[PDB]
């Protein structure tokens, strides 16, 4: 059998996720702001969650359906044969309800009602008289209604993608996010990397995992790993599989400087925990003098934005010296992720390309500084 699978991401990360997915050899259906929708063989929920760097989840789209009244929404629901996709005895929270540009705009409701009319379902199927046991594994249910048009999915992932279990840091960017700046640039292991502000290594961390094929969900759980539903052997297998994939004879170094050294104590922790200790070096260091006699380098690294009043100006003065550091380079290649809107005038130099993205609640850019291409003839 095959499954339809969404993955949401963040806005501007949608060409890195599709990549992603088509490199696992799936096809896309649908690529829309913050979401990809796939097919997948059956193989297709694990390899997803054990591999999918930019994804913030991984979905079973159950149903899509038009409904503009909460009437609707309920028959809607209900007639969805349930216990395909949820065996006696689980249980089915609800989780979350998101309502864009639609007239059932009230997500709390949305919720109740999609929960009724599940429990309807499954009473039907089940000829449930008494209570309707819901005391075994879990399958949460996500509800999205977008211009009316209801999409039912059943969340596989559990935590967040793009806690991978490393973490255990201030304000360290999104791991999801991390990896696509990687996927970004042409970095591939082997050329030098460095991330000269590096905070707690989330950057360097999603770098090194890349260069030795590490998938991301390696040392975390999923949801779906305890579905009846599922057979086992596929989850395992995939694991395995994953396990046998990493690239044990590549021997690459990367490296990470930050001023602030409780944040090298916390980066050294976690690239340990990740288990890419080897490919890492993190030091005490100041970006402003950073200097190297190896030419065709990379730079990728997400400096302090500067968005409180009270730091603007020092936040300004660094990008002037970062500009004037990094162009004393050899031909190297720089990246920078900040929400300071006029970076490239404070930095000195324009980039060949600005990416719109986001940590969320944060509107960054991403400047992109390939280095000079070889002379034309
Ligand atoms: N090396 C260096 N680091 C600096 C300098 N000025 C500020 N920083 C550090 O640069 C880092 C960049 O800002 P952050 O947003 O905190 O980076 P981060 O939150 O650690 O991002 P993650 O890699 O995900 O942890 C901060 O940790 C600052 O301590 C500097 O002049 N030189």
């Amino acid at each position: 059998k095959n499954y339809t699978l969404i993955s949401p991401c963040f806005f501007g990360m949608e060409k890195m996720l599709a990549r992603e997915i088509t490199n696992l050899g799936y096809e896309i259906i649908k690529t829309e702001d913050g979401r990809i929708t796939y097919k997948t063989d059956e193989f297709g929920i694990a390899k997803s969650n054990m591999w999918l760097r930019c994804a913030e989840r991984v979905h079973l789209k159950i149903a899509e359906f038009e409904a503009k009244s909460f009437d609707e929404l309920f028959e809607n629901t209900k007639r969805i044969n349930w216990s395909r996709y949820i065996p006696y005895g689980a249980q089915f929270p609800i989780s979350k309800a998101s309502s864009i540009k639609s007239k059932l705009y009230s997500t709390p409701d949305v919720q109740a009602i999609v929960k009724k009319a599940i429990v309807e379902s499954l009473k039907k199927s089940y000829l449930e008289d008494g209570l309707l046991k819901e005391d075994k594994e879990k399958y949460p249910i996500f509800v999205f209604i977008h211009k009316d048009k209801v999409t039912i999915s059943i969340d596989t992932t559990g935590d967040a993608l793009h806690k991978r279990g490393y973490r255990e840091k201030k304000a360290p960017i999104r791991e999801t996010l991390a990896a696509g700046l990687i996927y970004l640039t042409p970095w591939k292991a082997g050329r030098v990397l460095v991330d000269p502000m590096c905070g707690s290594g989330t950057i360097l961390i999603e770098a090194a995992m890349i260069g030795i094929n590490m998938a991301p969900g390696l040392n975390r759980e999923f949801i779906s790993e305890k579905w009846r539903t599922l057979d086992k052997k596929i989850w395992w297998d995939v694991r395995k599989d994953a396990f046998n994939k990493i690239d044990n004879e590549s021997k690459f170094k990367i490296y990470g400087y930050d001023i602030d050294e409780e944040s090298i104590d916390i980066a050294r922790e976690n690239a340990e925990i990740a288990g890419v200790d080897e490919y890492i070096e993190f030091n005490v260091g100041d970006a402003t003098q950073f200097k190297s006699e190896d030419e065709f380098g990379f730079i990728i690294t997400n400096p302090p934005y500067g968005e409180r009043l009270e730091d603007k100006d020092s936040v300004k003065q660094l990008y002037k010296e970062l500009g004037y550091a990094f162009r004393k380079l050899k031909n190297w290649s720089y990246y920078l992720i900040t929400s300071y809107e006029d970076f490239e005038y404070e930095f000195g130099q324009k980039a060949d390309k600005k990416r719109k993205l986001y940590n969320g609640m944060l509107k960054t850019n991403f400047f992109q500084y390939p280095g000079p291409k070889p002379p034309r003839n």
